[PDB]
């Protein structure tokens, strides 16, 4: 199956320290991968850094770290390779205000917090109590202190609420396919259009783990047609070769992902910026 991807949580440690710990357990550090073939070749107790994703270590498919001392300590966060894209691309600076619109169980929220260096605010929302409970555990384990978490419908969050007036960055990572399809795409469109109405918004990242154009390029296309000229697609990570389907002008600025092409979950990401 796929290699195991583990994000070094910079809130609590650094890559040098994690590497040294694993070395002392008899793992052999291979540096940074030159290519995906390097990751595909991973075996035994070799490990390396992802060829593109900062702070992302990669281990052979048959290694479990859920019980590792560094997992307990919140030094490692087990996060699919493509799941690391949205916060990295959003790139909010320390001190900024961010909304994580569909946040639980908090993997991307924890990544945002690391990028913020726990400075600023992440207003996170979700409706699922069980996933919210998992999120509380993850956030605390990872040492996140900048998140205000609410059990709320994102569509009920008012863009004119004074609490969100300095929000410049939004991460929108809504539920997606699995043939529940038209309803899912409906929520995705509603949520994206809603997010784009936030008064001070500068950059938004939209992501799914779907392969379906209806949930991906079509949603972005339709949202951009809401207020033509207000927002544009930004040209995301050129070194990532799997792009959005060429279904509208600029769509190739989005990213796609799959086990076979990118050693990750099926995934889609669009970087949307204010004009
Ligand atoms: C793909 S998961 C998000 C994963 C999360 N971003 C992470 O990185 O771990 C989608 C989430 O959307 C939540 N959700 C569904 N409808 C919502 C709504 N109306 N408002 C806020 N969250 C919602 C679901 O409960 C689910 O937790």
């Amino acid at each position: 199956q796929l290699p195991r991807f583990v994000r070094v949580n910079t809130l609590k440690t650094c890559s040098d320290d994690v590497v040294d710990y694993f070395k002392r357990q008899g793992f052999s550090y291979q540096g940074r991968a030159s290519s995906l073939d390097d990751l595909r070749a991973l075996k035994g107790k070799h490990f390396l850094l992802d060829p593109l994703m900062p702070e992302l270590l990669v281990f052979p498919a048959q290694t479990d770290l859920h019980e590792h001392p560094l997992y307990r300590a919140g030094h490692l966060i087990l996060q699919d390779r493509a799941s690391c894209l949205p916060a990295m691309l959003l790139d909010p600076p320390p001190g900024s205000h961010v909304i994580d619109a569909c946040a639980a169980p908090g993997n991307k929220t924890s990544h945002l917090a690391a990028l913020l260096k726990n400075q600023g605010k992440i207003f996170a929302f979700d409706l699922d109590a069980k996933r919210l409970a998992s999120m509380a555990t993850l956030l605390a384990r990872a040492g996140v202190s900048c998140c205000e978490l609410a059990e709320e419908d994102f569509l009920a969050v008012s863009p004119s609420d004074p609490r969100y007036h300095e929000v410049h960055y939004i991460l929108l990572d809504p539920s997606c396919s699995g043939v529940r399809l038209h309803a899912l795409a409906g929520f995705q469109q509603r949520a994206l259009c809603h997010a784009l109405t936030f008064p001070s918004l500068q950059r938004l990242v939209y992501s799914t783990c779907s392969l379906c154009q209806e949930e991906n390029e079509d949603v972005v296309r339709d949202a951009l047609q809401q207020n033509p000229g207000a927002f544009r697609l930004a040209p995301a990570l050129p070194a990532w070769p799997h792009r959005g389907l060429s279904t509208f002008p600029g769509a190739e600025h989005c990213l796609r992902a799959s086990p076979e092409t990118t050693l990750s979950s099926g995934f889609f990401v669009a970087v949307i910026e204010r004009v």
